[PDB]
């Protein structure tokens, strides 16, 4: 009701961009810069949701023992739209994103 069990959308995407920035071999993580509304969200467990955010460089490097959120934000950094296709109604989510940049930065 008020607490447990993950349904808003939003709680998918904030796993799998946390994921991205571990599973990432890279030197700075990437907090999601922006968020968008794709179809089919927050309205069928069973399916999976398909995801979509732009990313964009922060000032911490991969080893943080935390969060691309936790951390601050590089406004010179470059920006990735990083989309992929996740459930919200259950956990065991393999890595299935793809990232194309993102158009203006």
């Amino acid at each position: 009701g008020s607490h447990m069990q993950a349904l808003s959308y939003r709680e998918a995407v904030l796993r799998a961009v946390d994921r991205l920035n571990e599973q990432s071999s890279e030197a700075n993580l990437y907090r999601l810069l922006e968020l968008d509304q794709p179809p089919k969200a927050d309205e069928d467990p069973g399916t999976p949701k398909p995801v979509s955010f732009t990313v964009k460089e922060t000032v911490c490097p991969r080893p943080t023992r935390q969060p691309p959120e936790l951390c601050d934000f590089k406004e010179n950094g470059r920006v990735k739209q990083c989309v992929g296709t996740v459930t919200l109604d259950q956990i065991k989510d393999p890595l299935d994103i793809t990232c194309n940049e993102v158009q203006g930065v």
